[PDB]
């Protein structure tokens, strides 16, 4: 398993903008296009995004394309930011994973705020950041989700989307 296959299971596939549990005009996989209510809006930004003129539909190799680009950005956003990448290089392999997850999902900007569990992540204090993590909006939210995430940063292993 790898964050690709992870984050392709959190997220789905879907071809036609849709809107996403929050309510945003969302396309591919998981690729927000905007949080603007507008619909014309929401294919401006995609058109933008994929260089053409997609009618609000996109093929199975743009869809991907988008989202190794957003991986890509994920991790270059944790690297850049001096909160997470201290954190980050002090995890393994797997748990690295779950926090690439959580700022694909929420943003650099919304983790960072996740200050308590940082610090407890970076202790290595696994259950008792499982239990700060879980008191948040995002676990309200999306549990489903925020659980198989919370599980893996508390066990370091794929069991949880296997
Ligand atoms: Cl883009
Ligand atoms: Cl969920």
């Amino acid at each position: 398993m790898n964050i690709f296959e992870m984050l392709r299971i959190d997220e789905g596939l879907r071809l036609k903008i849709y809107k996403d549990t929050e309510g945003y005009y969302t396309i591919g996989i998981g690729h927000l296009l905007t949080k603007s209510p507008s619909l014309n809006a929401a294919k401006s930004e995609l058109d933008k995004a994929i260089g053409r003129n997609t009618n609000g539909v996109i093929t199975k190799d743009e869809a991907e394309k988008l989202f190794n680009q957003d991986v890509d950005a994920a991790v270059r956003g944790i690297l850049r930011n001096a909160k997470l990448k201290p954190v980050y290089d002090s995890l393994d392999a797997v748990r690295r994973a779950a926090a690439i997850n959580m700022v694909f999902q929420m943003g650099e900007t919304g983790v960072a705020g996740f200050t308590n569990s940082l610090r407890m992540l970076q202790q290595k204090r696994w259950d008792e950041a499982a239990v700060n993590l879980a008191k948040s909006r995002w676990y309200n939210q999306t549990p489903n989700r925020a659980k198989r995430v919370i599980t893996t940063f508390r066990t370091g292993t794929w069991d949880a989307y296997k």
